[PDB]
């Protein structure tokens, strides 16, 4: 995917930002969106071709498949990155807002705007997160065995590239982790 | 798709805009544009070849496939994204007409133009909500029962991917509502 | 396809043009290089791979596609779009060689030229209507019934997603008949 | 193919060349390289994918597609476009050349120059020509009947897409042939 | 993937660098990311594709491309760059933010920081080596024997273009002692 | 691949470099960059795919086409033109520490690096000219006898394109011989 246009909004949030925030704003680029861009997509390009399930049944592994992944890993990371990434849009909306007030013409109302972005990344943070474990744990097993329409009795299915995918959802939750760990230290830093 | 000469030519009305007109063109990128270019293509990217039908009849499978998806929905949500654009581009065109006449030398007949923009906007977008509503719904299912000739009696077919369609059709629909109460908002802001 | 070079020459054409050229150049852009680029080429991606024929004849399939598609459309509407754009290409050379010129040392010639663009892009906008429907009309029947040899006898092949491309064709013919208008509008403009 | 590092060359070339000139390069992007970047690598995209042979042997349909088509007609168009557009960089760099010894310190030796350009522009042209015709003609039929070993006796194979692909050749052939009045063109201007 | 974000960023750590760290990023640039654009991700390609194992048996090839690759080559490759630029990127953001320090009002806490980052790249380098080591060793193998369920007793398998793979292993391997190379250097010039 | 980080340090060096050396650098950019990027990688893409072997046996298809193609020509082409730019960039690398130099406070040291360079490109062109023809020599012909384990006894396998491939073997030969010929040619150019 293309994220350009994002990419130019959040580094003109960077300007008017944190250390810390420039520093999440880096993690973001470099371990989020270059990670799922150079390698991860790669990854999770061929999961339905090269999903086999042991049956002679026709549609078995199309149905088979969509139970085991409702959503595709990628396509959740794509939605977090949005997701996160928002409440920065509203306080860099605010802060051109408030400047082109100036001239028609952080602290206060800002800060109160910083630190509901700060809330709202950590709170889609731990969403995310949960989510993520929830749906699948943080390990992909090579066996899944299926029992859904039209397939007959439980049918065996097997997952390609397993443990490549378990290393990169551990990689993207640490990362997820160290994200958080920047807010919680930002807080604090604004605060104290 | 190459969505490069749209996005200036918005950014350029994002200039002459209001607060929420900026807000609503932020949405149109991040939560439009970037979730078909970095998501939702690849969802449908394998709608037709993974498309299975339980048949040894050449040719059942196009036409089932066929009528289960007269347009696909990233084509429909790719309409959708230009038309609601159109206006935005109607009323930057009259912006720049007016500032070309003064170099040759919002109130008034430009705001008559932006309320006939925001109207314009409103309608395209239940239009197409309608229009997404009544083809598909909002859920697709895995099992697709086709009569169609050449297919002998009633065959079965299988969408791939059904659920993470749901979930996508169901995230452009909240999308698409979000940007309809934006222009309540705005219709709201300037009236009163 | 890479469309950069064309799209920078078209917007120095827009700025010295009539609003009703810049209205055309981006209807241009906007509904017929940017639906292609984002939409229609995929519908057309799998046009070959998906076309299937009900026979064991080898080399039918190849011949009868060729028979049944003799140019795609996707290719007929590049062509259609460059052809449509080269005067306006021609006017502006003029307009920057009269510049040059003043340099070294609308109206007159510039105004006549103006008018040849005009016919010129009117006229190849309804030779490639025409030749669109002579070829195929504005309907993708499903079924094609192919008597070419090698085929034996006569063979049913079915065309992949047709009611999509129909949708599709529809719409495009829908883009050039708004353009002959906006011609006809720019005409009428200049010459009363 | 990128051809962005040719193109700006070319544009430089524009610059410091005759209207003529600016037409043919013109003429180069607009109906050469964009015609092949948006349009004909995709007609030759399944050259040898759908290329069949009606034999059981196998390597008999690779030696027979590589009999058939020692170079593809893309590839002889890349070359032709190259070898038509060095002679400018050569005049190019000739003029930069003295005007940078101007800053140390068409007319003349320059004008030699750039008739020596339109000599090769021309000669290249006409070879590429001559070229592609002795070794495919300007029709591809859609029967080749190939008797290279290890294919048995002789055997029949079809071409994929061969009357787009004809329909391309006799398109690009024009373009050459216009692009060789231009040349002629400029010389009786210059000359007279 | 797309690497532009990050090399903008260690363009601006180049600015901000010795001359042997300029040599170091652009050993990084054309040795390593290049090589991997150009080179290595399309003989890594084809992968799992034209991996064979020879069985009947389903998802044995899945399971045992997976226990042979448990992570591609390929995506080690780009961990490793993002984790050896990772310092560089933290000096430059101390080095950015004691500038905007000054406004607001290499020696000293900067230099520290330099050799914390010489350091970590180090220590990263060499992690990564030794990874890759006891992971494949420098060596691939054309046949790899499997006994991993659900493949009945032991399997051979077959990887694909193993020769192609050693070379670039081996090319990457020496680009990584020769950046270890220059961070000794580096380290040497600084302190001597 | 993407070439554009390469690209505009060579750029560089055009500015700091003879008109020979700039001639080179074109070369380069249109005879090597340009026809890997428009036309080879597209001959080679099909390589191991169309390859094909008479047998039943799983794995020899793999290992014969290792055994035929140690390594892709296109490789060796990349390889071959990053080394050959190196000494380049070695001699921009240090003109620019003599303008900071300069800053802070062709002869002279400057004039052995560039003879250096001059050396190293003409070393290396010649290095990877002779390799490429003991691997291969400068014809690919169709049929290669392999007698890898496991095949059982010699089997015959087919290249695919073998004549296009061979066609553009010959072309990257003729373009480094001239590239020789330039250095020479610019050695006498300095030397007298
Ligand atoms: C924008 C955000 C979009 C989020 C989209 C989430 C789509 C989830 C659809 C699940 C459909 C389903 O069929 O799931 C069934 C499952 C119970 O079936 P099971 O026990 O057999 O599943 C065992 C796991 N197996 C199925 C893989 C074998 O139910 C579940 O897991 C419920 C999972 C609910 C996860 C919700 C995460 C929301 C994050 C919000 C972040 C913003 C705040
Ligand atoms: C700052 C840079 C940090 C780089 C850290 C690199 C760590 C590499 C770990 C490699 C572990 C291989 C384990 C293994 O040989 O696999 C066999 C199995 O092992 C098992 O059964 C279960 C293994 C579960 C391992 C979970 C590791 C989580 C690491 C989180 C680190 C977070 C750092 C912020
Ligand atoms: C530019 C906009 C382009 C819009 C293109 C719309 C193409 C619709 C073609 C439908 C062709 C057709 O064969 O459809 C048949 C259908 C009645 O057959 P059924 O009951 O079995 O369908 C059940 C659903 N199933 C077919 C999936 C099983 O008829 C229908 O659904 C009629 C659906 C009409 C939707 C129109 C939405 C227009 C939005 C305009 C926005 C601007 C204002
Ligand atoms: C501001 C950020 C908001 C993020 C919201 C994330 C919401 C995630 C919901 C996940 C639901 C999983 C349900 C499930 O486990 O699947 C099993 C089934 O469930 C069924 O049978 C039918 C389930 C139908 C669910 C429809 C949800 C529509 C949500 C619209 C939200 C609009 C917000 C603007
Ligand atoms: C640059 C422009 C390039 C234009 C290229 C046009 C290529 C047309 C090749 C047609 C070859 C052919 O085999 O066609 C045979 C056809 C008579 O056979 P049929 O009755 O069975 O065809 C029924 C339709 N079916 C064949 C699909 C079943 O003849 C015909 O349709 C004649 C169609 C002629 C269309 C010409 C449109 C020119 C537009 C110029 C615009 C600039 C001014
Ligand atoms: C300004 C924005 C305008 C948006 C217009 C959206 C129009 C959507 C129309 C959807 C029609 C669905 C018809 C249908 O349910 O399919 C079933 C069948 O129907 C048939 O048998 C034959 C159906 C033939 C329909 C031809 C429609 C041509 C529309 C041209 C409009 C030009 C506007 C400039
Ligand atoms: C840089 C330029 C690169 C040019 C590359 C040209 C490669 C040509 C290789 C031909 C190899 C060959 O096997 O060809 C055999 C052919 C005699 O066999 P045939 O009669 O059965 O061919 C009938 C046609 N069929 C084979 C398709 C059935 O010989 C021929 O056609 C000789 C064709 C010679 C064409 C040369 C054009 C050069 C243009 C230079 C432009 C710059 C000045
Ligand atoms: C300025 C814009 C000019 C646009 C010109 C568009 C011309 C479209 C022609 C379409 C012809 C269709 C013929 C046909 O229906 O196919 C059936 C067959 O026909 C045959 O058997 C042999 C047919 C051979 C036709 C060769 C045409 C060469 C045209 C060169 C024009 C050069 C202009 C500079
Ligand atoms: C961010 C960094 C991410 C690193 C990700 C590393 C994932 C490694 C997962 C290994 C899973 C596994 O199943 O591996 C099993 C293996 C023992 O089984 P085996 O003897 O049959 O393996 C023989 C080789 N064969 C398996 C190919 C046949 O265990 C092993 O090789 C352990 C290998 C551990 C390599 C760790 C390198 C970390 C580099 C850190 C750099 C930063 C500091
Ligand atoms: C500055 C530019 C340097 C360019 C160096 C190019 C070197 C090319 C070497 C080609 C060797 C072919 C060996 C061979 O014919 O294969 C047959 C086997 O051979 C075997 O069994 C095992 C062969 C193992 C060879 C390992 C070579 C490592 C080279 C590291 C060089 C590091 C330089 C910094
Ligand atoms: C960075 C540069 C990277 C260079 C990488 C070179 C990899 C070469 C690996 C060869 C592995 C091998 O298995 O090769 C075996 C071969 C003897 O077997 P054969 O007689 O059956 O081969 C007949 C030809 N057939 C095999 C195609 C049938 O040995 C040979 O050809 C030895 C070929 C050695 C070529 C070395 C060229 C280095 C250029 C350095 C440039 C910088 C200075
Ligand atoms: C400045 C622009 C120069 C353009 C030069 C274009 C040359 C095109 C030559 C086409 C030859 C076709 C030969 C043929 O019909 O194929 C049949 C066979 O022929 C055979 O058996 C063996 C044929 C071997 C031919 C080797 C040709 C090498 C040419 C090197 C030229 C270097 C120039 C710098």
């Amino acid at each position: 995917g293309d994220w350009s246009f994002l990419g130019r909004l959040l580094e003109n949030a960077q300007e008017h930002s944190t250390v810390i925030g420039k520093v999440w704003l880096t993690v973001l680029f470099i371990f989020r969106i270059l990670v799922l861009g150079a390698a991860a997509e790669e990854v999770w390009g061929d999961e339905q071709s090269d999903f086999t399930c042991n049956t002679q049944q026709p549609g078995c592994e199309n149905v088979c498949y969509d139970r085991a992944f409702p959503i595709s890993h990628v396509r959740f990371w794509v939605l977090q990155i949005i997701f996160v990434s928002t409440p920065t849009l509203i306080y860099l909306g605010h802060v051109l807002h408030l400047v082109r007030m100036e001239e028609k013409r952080i602290a206060g109302a800002l800060l109160r705007t910083y630190v509901f972005n700060i809330i709202f990344k950590t709170l889609f943070e731990v969403g995310f997160i949960a989510g993520q474990y929830f749906l699948y744990g943080f390990q992909l097993k090579p066996l899944y065995r299926c029992d859904r329409w039209p397939c007959p009795n439980t049918v065996d299915c097997f997952i390609s590239r397993p443990t490549e995918k378990t290393i990169f959802i551990l990689f993207m939750l640490a990362v997820a982790c160290v994200s958080l760990l920047l807010n919680v230290l930002e807080i604090y830093h604004l605060g104290w």
